[PDB]
């Protein structure tokens, strides 16, 4: 995946023509979008359709699919039907879970994104303990894309240890989180971005910044 | 109190046919006046079918979206989820007690209820959801929630859960008939089943949704 700038917007206004502004302002930056259930359930999934039409972006699913297998497999058929190009999937309900996931996006030529680690405080408690044992499951089936913390870069690089080079990592918690852009990029393959960009005083700016700050690893 | 669920039992409607949604929940209507409504209907027909089922039957609504996010986006859900007419939100624990403590928050300021999924009734959940089920629900416990999701697939966690919650708590039980779960047994432990695809994939949904009630008289 050649995504632009290693920089995915997470638009998670929810509002669509708030929604649909800032991406614009912002799309000389980015060539891909994380969309998210905050603006899918406020707008409709018809929204992946419209961002399509107007910008051309790959969108990625942030769906964070955590039911049991029967129910991924129709999560992930609506989803796809939508138009997404690729779906986040979490690893903590286990290895049939993630596989009824694969095998939607197999058929229809899509992604699955193995969520590992969070980024959040609250992913101490259960999910760091378990976050190596999943990258290994992700492994064992063949998973290719993955997501981790910015916010902890000695994780993110075990991470990137586990799954090889030839992964592709992307990575959520930069600027609000206060994961740093060029730390994060030592290790994943592109950042994602929400509130540092889209509630800015200016988004374009915001972005422009954020990539000359790490304009020598492009 | 508690939510009164009719004759125990929950529809899971995830058909994803917004007209056979509607019909078979129709058929059903005098058994079940409590209907969960997930992501595959949701994402193929869009958050108005919870305003649909509401304006069509009276039933309400538990909107199954296993929240799993951070707490900054385990809000927007929330609030999104909440008005759209849901009743309650079913958000995960596995992600911690800060994203747990989101979805309170939220459901505290606009007069809705949250139900924690502790653990899971499919074979996968063996590999990392059981050995944290316990904390998980001590979590939610000592959180102050109230009401949670427990699987019928395993009767002697189900028990043990019901026993860390305590009796007050509000339990709810999916697994029963396609994964296997009986009605009765897991009643024991559940105040309420939730039953899917052996209802709605039934030649005559509201005989089965009859026939399970039958199965369980002597318990209502
Ligand atoms: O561990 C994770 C996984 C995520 O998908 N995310 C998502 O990435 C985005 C982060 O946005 P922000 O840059 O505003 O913090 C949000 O959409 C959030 O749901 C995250 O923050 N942490
Ligand atoms: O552990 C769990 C938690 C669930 O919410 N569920 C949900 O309960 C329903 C089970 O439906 P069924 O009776 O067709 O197996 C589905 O909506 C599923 O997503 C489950 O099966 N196991």
């Amino acid at each position: 995946m050649d995504v632009m700038n290693r920089l995915i917007l997470a638009m998670d206004l929810m509002n669509r023509d708030d929604a649909l502004r800032v991406t614009g302002e912002v799309r000389e930056y980015i060539d891909t979008v994380k969309i998210g259930y905050p603006l899918v359930l406020s707008e409709g999934m018809d929204i992946i359709a419209e961002f399509r039409k107007r910008f051309g972006c790959r969108i990625i699913a942030d769906f964070k699919v955590a039911d049991i297998p029967e129910t991924n497999e129709k999560i992930c058929r609506a989803t796809f039907k939508a138009g997404a190009d690729a779906i986040i999937v979490h690893g903590f309900p286990g290895a049939d879970s993630v596989r009824a996931c694969l095998n939607v996006a197999e058929e229809m030529g899509r992604e699955v994104f193995l969520l590992t680690e969070m980024s959040h405080p609250g992913a101490e408690m259960f999910i760091q303990g378990a976050a190596d044992e999943i990258a290994r499951m992700g492994v064992d089936l063949g998973v290719k894309n993955y997501v981790g913390p910015s916010t902890a870069p000695e994780r993110l690089s075990r991470l990137r240890e586990i799954i090889g080079q030839d992964s592709f990592l992307i990575s959520p918690g930069v600027g609000a989180q206060g994961g740093d852009p060029g730390e994060t990029l030592r290790f994943a393959d592109a950042i994602i971005v929400g509130r540092s960009i889209f509630l800015a005083d200016n988004p374009a700016a915001a972005a422009a910044g954020i990539i000359e700050s790490i304009k020598d690893l492009l």
